[PDB]
Parts: structure tokens; C-alpha cells; sequence
């Protein structure tokens, strides 16, 4: 299931997994609540091939600033530690699947 990442372990997490989907979210954002369960299904479907991580922008402002994430929810896919895809806003699960499978062997 989705793990939590912070400004402290953000880099360490990205360097240990070949493919990581990071959800930049906030508890005061309705759209974020909507994709939460969707990201959970994504976590299961791609277990072993994808790590789903969640970055709470209110608790990790420097990480959000780092990537200039001004609108949430925003999901960024990292491959070998580098960003490769971005999905802005609450969206159907198929949109995430498409960008994930685009980078899977």
C-alpha cells in the first residue's frame, strides 16, 4: 500500500526504487480525497513493479517548492530517480495506468 515520504527521505526513496509514483496532496483538498482510493488500487495492481508514495505538501513545503507543485493533487512518476510523467488534478485510474505502463518493461 501507499507509503509516506517526507523532505527527509524523499531522495532516499527515489534512489532505491526503479519506479515511484508520488502523490502531492493535502488533507484540505477534496480532489485529493477522491484519488486516494484510486492510488491504492494502483499500488496493488502494480505491486513489486511500482512504489506509490504520498507527499503531504502542508508538512513538506520544501519538497513541493522544489518541484514547484502549486496545484494539488499533482502526481509525478519517477523512473530511476528522475521525473518522467506528471498528472495534474483528480483523474480516472486509467490515466495513471497509461503513464505507468508507458515506463514498464
Amino acid at each position: 500500500k501507499p507509503i509516506e515520504v517526507t523532505d527527509q527521505n524523499f531522495d532516499e526513496t527515489l534512489g532505491q526504487h526503479p519506479l515511484v509514483l508520488v502523490d502531492f496532496w493535502a488533507e484540505w483538498c477534496a480532489p485529493c480525497r477522491m484519488i486516494a482510493p484510486i492510488l491504492e488500487e494502483i499500488a496493488k495492481e502494480y505491486e513489486g513493479k511500482l512504489l506509490v508514495a504520498k507527499l503531504d505538501v502542508d508538512e513538506n513545503p520544501k519538497t513541493a517548492m522544489r518541484y514547484r507543485v502549486m496545484s494539488i493533487p499533482t502526481v509525478i512518476l519517477f523512473k530511476d530517480g528522475q521525473p518522467v510523467e506528471v498528472l495534474v488534478g483528480a483523474q480516472p485510474k486509467r490515466n495513471y495506468q497509461a503513464k505507468i505502463e508507458k515506463h514498464l518493461p
